[PDB]
């Protein structure tokens, strides 16, 4: 089998495909037009992108493919090093922090994180209440406020205050600017130019940033001594079960970067996405509307009330089925392999995974793929092994998975119990790409039902 390949640029073979501000629609449409698989080569660079449940199930095999660092990645470690998102699977501190770190993110650790949650939940639902009469809401603007608040507060028990300011906090100016640059520099096909000189100095000082105010935060929590139920008590107390070894304070920097990134990026587009398709989808609304007055029957939810909210948790999984927030993962060959019987990869060969292909394809979800339809998420069981992969494949999934989709059915549950939504202007769905995928511009009324907390 002869793989597809889409159109080259002479010497510079595909990369330049890639010098978009939206890489990976770009790559869909060349899915779309090639199929389960294509080659896509870049100066001193392969990588081959899977579509189909059919490849990326083989894909997904532990025991022949393992967790790459694509180049965005290997960008990203410059200032993220060797926390669990950037390491090598192979690296003593991904094993180590992974054992350290589970327990933390369990589904039974939400019953310790779920006051928190509520706390920044009912600040957003005390912004919307407080809105004149046609004021409006900036979505995906609201959503990171209240993401990056819930990962502080539960993080390391620090407030970054975010509805009280329009400019961010100093660490985020830095992390918004670093991961930029990292994504900046993926079309880059001449990064040594002395036109990009200034880039440089401004990445660095912005590492000297981040680096610099979470050491403070790490030596300020052991200077004061106090244990509050968060990630940092368990990362300064923990031992591998393992080696009987803790996380060192350097490590410990780079997960709190790591999770701060996540609490900007992730949730927050998970949560205006699933808004955007409720809006677009008026009975869908009314469904998941009716759930939240049905199930929220006290002024401040309770961790059970959450886990009722069935509907809500389907809204949420059909909005990662369209627009998976982190949409592609990599892969490399442990050993020489044939994929799918037609495909034979040598050891270190690299794989893309395409998720939101993956969520459309036709032998998998039926003809109907583009129409949102949270009920095809009524059975957990009737979804096949490795056809529904938002959060990424085995021991490397994400560890924020059960946090993900606490925060997002709490608050979208305060949300349709509170207020009725409308799409004021007809909005056109624009998706921005980081790391992340957000509905850029994306903007709703809201009329409050006027019911209190
Ligand atoms: C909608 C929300 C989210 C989605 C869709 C999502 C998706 C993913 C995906 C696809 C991966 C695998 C990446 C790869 O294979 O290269 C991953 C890994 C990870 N995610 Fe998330 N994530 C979400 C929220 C969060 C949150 C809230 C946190 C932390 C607060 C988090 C922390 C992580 C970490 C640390 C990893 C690396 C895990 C490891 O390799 O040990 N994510 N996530
Ligand atoms: O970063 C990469 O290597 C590739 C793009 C590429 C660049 C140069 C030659 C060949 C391919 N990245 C991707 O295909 C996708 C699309 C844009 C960024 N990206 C990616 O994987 O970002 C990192 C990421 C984000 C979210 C979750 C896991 C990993
Ligand atoms: N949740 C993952 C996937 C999305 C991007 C990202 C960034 C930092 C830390 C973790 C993650």
């Amino acid at each position: 089998k002869e793989m597809p390949q889409p159109k080259t640029f002479g010497e510079l073979k595909n990369l330049p495909l890639l010098n978009t501000d939206k890489p990976v629609q770009a790559l869909m449409k060349i899915a779309d037009e090639l199929g389960e698989i294509f080659k896509f080569e870049a100066p001193g660079r392969v990588t081959r992108y899977l579509s189909s449940q059919r490849l990326i199930k083989e894909a997904c095999d532990e025991s022949r493919f393992d967790k790459n660092l694509s180049q965005a990645l290997k960008f990203v470690r410059d200032f993220a090093g060797d926390g669990l998102f950037t390491s090598w699977t192979h690296e003593k501190n991904w094993k180590k922090a992974h054992n350290i770190l589970l327990p933390s993110f369990s589904q039974q650790a939400m019953k310790g994180y779920h006051a928190m949650m509520v706390d920044i939940a009912v600040q957003l639902v005390q912004k919307w209440e407080r809105l004149n009469a046609d004021e409006h809401i900036e979505v995906p603007e609201d959503m990171t406020r209240l993401t990056l608040d819930t990962i502080g507060l539960c993080g390391f028990n620090y407030r970054f205050n975010s509805f009280y300011r329009d400019q961010p906090h100093p660490f985020i100016t830095s992390m918004v600017r670093a991961l930029d640059e990292a994504m900046n520099k993926l079309q880059r096909a001449n990064p040594d130019d002395p036109a990009y000189d200034e880039n440089k100095r401004q990445f660095q000082e912005d590492i000297k940033v981040m680096n610099d105010l979470v050491d403070k935060i790490i030596a300020d929590r052991k200077a004061s001594g106090e244990q509050s139920d968060d990630l940092l008590t368990h990362m300064l107390n923990g031992k591998d079960p393992e080696t009987g070894e803790p996380l060192d304070d350097e490590n410990i920097r780079y997960q709190i970067i790591t999770f701060l990134i996540a609490g900007h990026e992730t949730t927050s587009g998970l949560l205006s996405f699933a808004l955007y398709f409720l809006v677009k989808n008026p009975h869908v609304l009314q469904k998941a509307a009716e759930e939240a007055a049905r199930v929220l029957v006290d002024p401040v939810p309770s961790y059970k009330q959450v886990k009722q909210l069935k509907y809500v948790g389907m809204v949420l999984n059909e909005a990662l089925r369209l627009w998976p927030t982190a949409p592609a993962f990599s892969l490399y060959a442990k050993e020489d392999t044939v994929l799918g019987g037609e495909y034979p990869l040598e050891k270190g060969d690299e794989l893309m995974v395409l998720i939101p292909q993956l969520h459309r394809d036709k032998t998998i979800w039926g003809d109907d793929v583009e129409e949102f339809r949270p009920e095809r998420f009524e059975n957990p069981s009737a979804i096949p092994q490795h056809a529904f992969k938002p959060f990424g494949n085995g021991q490397r999934a994400c560890i924020g998975q059960q946090f993900a989709l606490h925060e997002a059915t709490l608050v979208l549950g305060m949300m349709l119990k509170h207020f009725d939504f409308e799409d004021h202007t007809n909005y056109e769905l624009d998706i921005k790409e980081t790391l992340t995928l957000k509905p850029e511009g994306f903007v709703v009324k809201a009329k409050s039902k006027k019911i209190p907390l």
